[PDB]
């Protein structure tokens, strides 16, 4: 895709801290922007729609190159069509936003410039933020987390891509998604199929493979920690349901762990730490701090800060392993008691050490899922199991909870405030 400049596109600031050994935290410059399945998809000459609904142009959009030709992204009103504003370190995304049509939640990137995706080499530092999941019920995530993109947002890999970071291209996850519009700088329009239960969304015949590290994936109810290896790191291109994910007709495809080596404590047994109110160690009423370490060995540490108060991952017994550290050790009990190959098969944190010592980038989101109701993350799932099956239940949410036209009636004000995001080696985040 080219851009186009019907709308005016300004990535909206956000401040952050990169923070040294030896007790230093420095004022960086960031900005964010909205991926660009967000944005209207129109003629490079006209204000003809490429993308109307959940159907292609046939007349623009022939096939995936006279369409990328033909077609171009456009900028973004973030406060009023997105439901996005920032002030200073502080970023909120609203949920369903109306205007001119219903917005339903955000995806954005973190920049270093007006073109540029800012990179983190994970391993080897931690990571810090805030977050206020308050107004985050069941059903919804507030996701924070990185992914092996191209800081171009691929304009130098695909040509064709002229429009890039700055219009908020070239994204991959471990989902392999297929709802993407373009790939490789060309549309996707080739098989595509309008989703039966979104009026704006459809999948189509290719999907964008990367790694993926999900440090937080979190409502007011449950919170999950979660790396993705994939067999290629960085990002390519698969076919169809080669791609797996939850779109796939099956989740497991060629060349990335849909599943992860997920760290969830209400699913790990411990269903007083996090939730609403004095009961929970972390109350999800209140302000959290969440700290992530990416240790130089693959392994990952948790620890939580509410209100001043350090808290480390709780401990965690499944089968022979016993500890709070996300490692090899706890990801192949957690294989042998809660079933699945799929992360060892794509390689376990030998493979995801790969995508940590490389470049990734920071997205934050806020989503329903119209695949499974988030039932994954807060709920029993599958529904039919019992917390008598130990792993079955990831939260206190109903299973008839999630459904996404149902949280998008009931609760359209909901939010997520991300915050005073701070990065450096292992120990420095704390700096003042
Ligand atoms: C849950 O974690 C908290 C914080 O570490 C701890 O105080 C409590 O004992 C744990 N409960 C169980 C059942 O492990
Ligand atoms: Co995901
Ligand atoms: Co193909
Ligand atoms: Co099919
Ligand atoms: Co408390
Ligand atoms: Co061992």
């Amino acid at each position: 895709q080219s851009a186009c400049t019907l709308q005016s596109e300004t990535h909206p600031p956000l401040t952050w801290q990169k923070c040294s050994s030896g007790g230093t935290c420095t004022q960086q410059t960031g900005s964010v922007v909205i991926d660009a399945n967000w944005r209207w998809t129109h003629a490079t000459n006209s204000s003809t729609n490429c993308y109307d609904g959940n159907t292609w142009s046939s007349t623009l959009c022939p096939d995936n190159e006279t369409c990328a030709k033909n077609c171009c992204l456009d900028g973004a009103a973030y406060a009023s069509t997105y439901g996005v504003t920032t002030s200073g370190n502080s970023l909120s995304i609203g949920f369903v936003t109306q205007s001119a049509q219903k917005n339903v939640g955000a995806r954005l990137y973190l920049m270093a410039s007006d073109t540029t995706y800012q990179e983190f080499t994970l391993l080897g530092n931690e990571f810090s933020f805030d977050v206020d999941v308050s107004q985050l019920p069941c059903g919804l995530n507030g996701a924070l987390y990185f992914v092996s993109m191209d800081a171009d947002g691929g304009v130098s890999k695909y040509p064709t891509n002229t429009a890039g970071a700055k219009y908020g291209t070239g994204y991959c996850d471990s989902q392999c998604p297929r709802d993407l519009k373009f790939i490789n700088g060309q549309a996707n329009v080739e098989g595509w199929e309008p989703s039966s239960n979104n009026a704006n969304t459809g999948i189509g015949g290719h999907g964008s493979c990367c790694s993926e590290m999900d440090i937080w994936e979190a409502n007011s109810i449950s919170e999950a920690l979660t790396p993705h290896p994939c067999t290629t790191v960085g990002q390519e291109i698969c076919e169809g349901d080669g791609c797996g994910g939850c779109y796939s007709d099956n989740r497991y495809g060629g060349t990335c762990d849909p599943d992860g080596c997920d760290w969830n404590p209400y699913r790990l047994g411990n269903t007083s730490f996090y939730g609403p109110g004095s009961s929970f160690t972390l109350d999800t009423t209140k302000k959290l701090t969440v700290v992530t370490q990416f240790e130089t060995s693959g392994a990952i540490n948790r620890y939580y800060v509410q209100n001043g108060v350090t808290f480390q991952q709780p401990n965690a017994e499944l089968g022979s392993y016993s500890g709070n550290e996300l490692n090899d050790d706890y990801c192949t009990a957690e294989e042998a008691e809660f079933g699945g190959s799929s992360f060892s098969d794509k390689g376990g944190l030998t493979q995801f050490k790969k995508a940590t010592s490389g470049g990734m980038v920071l997205v934050m989101s806020l989503w329903d899922d119209y695949c499974a109701n988030m039932l994954w993350l807060d709920s029993t799932y599958p529904t039919n199991e019992t917390s008598s099956t130990p792993g079955a239940v990831r939260g206190s949410c109903s299973t008839s909870s999630g459904v996404p036209a149902q949280v998008e009636s009931q609760s359209p004000n909901a939010k997520v405030t991300f915050s005073n995001i701070k990065f450096g080696p292992i120990g420095s985040t704390g700096n003042p």
